[PDB]
């Protein structure tokens, strides 16, 4: 990662929190192309000082994905390691995370919008699968909306997948349980079961989010009941808009080896 000076970063408003991180909108002063000076909006992801032990996991995962440039993968500008904070300096996506976008725009979003976003997310995941890179935290919060749909120009929405974050292979067990049903059953049984098949399960959960107006599946269940949900081998309820429910359930297969390839997922999406 390119090293960015603290003096060249301005921290502005808080945009919430991630997993052991605090999120800020900011500005980066930089020399750009042709030597032109720019002040660039950036997303600043700040690893909590009280969790400095997780620093390696978060930045290594952001790094590994940043080694694969792709139109549906978020761009990382570099890191700021000045002072006592570890900061990922990321592109600022205008419309933020999809989980909040789905809630705020539930009435406006139709099946065509959902299918397009699903197709784009599957394209990103197919790219990762072909490169044998595990994301490990596919969820609507980690889908960033670059561009809204514009029916006036027929422009579809455009999304990117955010950085993996701290690996579930090092996260505390209680955070993993709260991340049911995005974390697949085999990773609850053993977080070292993390595998490409992990992302197929979480992709199913993410489609469920996309189809559920920003609702969080199983949010009414506490961590103990989420554990028992997997023990009893339940599936998620079909979303009211059920057009993707079969695909959701096919992806959320309790047998990891039976989960379909992203190529097959894409073929299925193209058939709707
Ligand atoms: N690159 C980027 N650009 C924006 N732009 C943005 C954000 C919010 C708004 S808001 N509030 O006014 O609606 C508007 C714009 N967000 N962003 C992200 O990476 N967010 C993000 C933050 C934390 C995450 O954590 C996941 C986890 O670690 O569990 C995941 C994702």
């Amino acid at each position: 990662f390119h090293k960015i000076r603290n003096e060249d970063l301005i921290f502005n408003e808080s945009l919430g929190q991630g997993t052991f991180t605090k999120i800020f909108k900011g500005v980066r002063r930089e020399v750009g192309d042709y030597g032109q000076l720019h002040e660039t909006e950036v997303l600043l992801k700040v690893l909590d000082k009280a969790h400095r032990n997780y620093s390696e996991s978060f930045f290594e995962a952001a790094s590994m994905m940043s080694k694969l440039s792709h139109k549906h993968l978020v761009l990382n500008y570099g890191v700021c390691v000045c002072g006592d904070e570890n900061i990922l300096v990321q592109e600022f996506v205008k419309f933020g995370s999809l989980d909040t976008y789905l809630k705020k725009n539930k009435n406006c979003i139709n099946i065509l919008w959902k299918l397009e976003v699903a197709k784009q997310l599957a394209a990103a995941m197919h790219f990762l699968e072909e490169n044998t890179l595990i994301h490990g935290n596919v969820c609507a919060k980690n889908i960033l909306l670059i561009r809204e749909e514009d029916r006036k120009t027929g422009n579809p929405p455009f999304i990117k997948l955010s950085d993996p974050g701290i690996s579930i292979t090092v996260l505390p067990k209680d955070i993993l349980q709260e991340r049911i049903p995005w974390v697949p059953p085999e990773c609850i049984e053993n977080p070292k079961n993390l595998n490409l098949a992990t992302d197929k399960w979480s992709f199913g959960t993410t489609l469920w989010e996309i189809c559920s107006g920003g609702d969080k599946p199983l949010s009414a269940l506490d961590s103990q009941r989420k554990l028992q949900f997997y023990e009893d081998r339940h599936q998620l309820p079909a979303p009211k808009a059920a057009e993707l429910a079969n695909l959701i359930n096919n992806c959320m297969d309790y047998e990891p080896d039976h989960r379909p390839s992203f190529r097959a997922i894409i073929r299925d999406l193209n058939s709707l």
